[PDB]
């Protein structure tokens, strides 16, 4: 996790944090809304089979720097996310967890 | 295969249903275009881009090019302009994206 670039968020952005491997134990209201899931149906699920990459996307693929995956969330419901992924690392350089910023591409800015 | 794609709050974007028709586009992008968005929704993306002639949507998936664009009339803003594919569980497409980088963003 060189630059920041990847966690940088904005407040309506979804958030996933998961554990050591990758399950997810933090997901925000605005993400369960994207995903149009519940929280109970998603807390302790493999944030990459949430997601509906597990078959093209390992978490070891989750580089020091990584740039972005555009998603199609919600075909029900026409939403594309530019999805952020980034590990969390601790004070000597060991992952601890995994983050997904969900980007609605139509976000708006100031 | 996932398209990883370089991405910017700043930029302009666009997508596409599998026809290369827009669906969804920012803010950014009808600013950088200088267009309104009910003449830019269900218009092909790269009719748009004033592409027609010299990119076609079959080249997308195998391209890695990025290319420059004149994009506004009496704003003359330069944008490099990356395209990519939409891509489901399945495998197979479900539209297009186009991303604008301003060149003189950060
Ligand atoms: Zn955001
Ligand atoms: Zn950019």
């Amino acid at each position: 996790k060189r630059r920041l670039d990847s966690v940088i968020t904005h407040m309506s952005d979804g958030i996933i944090a998961t554990d050591r491997r990758g399950r997810i134990r933090i997901v925000n209201d605005m993400a369960l809304k994207m995903l149009g899931m519940a929280k109970e149906d998603i807390i302790g699920y493999y944030m990459l089979s949430v997601l509906s990459l597990e078959d093209e996307f390992k978490l070891e693929e989750i580089q020091e720097n990584n740039d972005s995956f555009l998603l199609d969330l919600n075909e029900e419901e026409g939403l594309i996310a530019r999805v952020n992924f980034s590990t969390i690392v601790q004070e000597t350089g060991f992952v601890t967890g995994y983050i997904a910023v969900l980007h609605d591409v139509t976000e708006q800015q100031v």
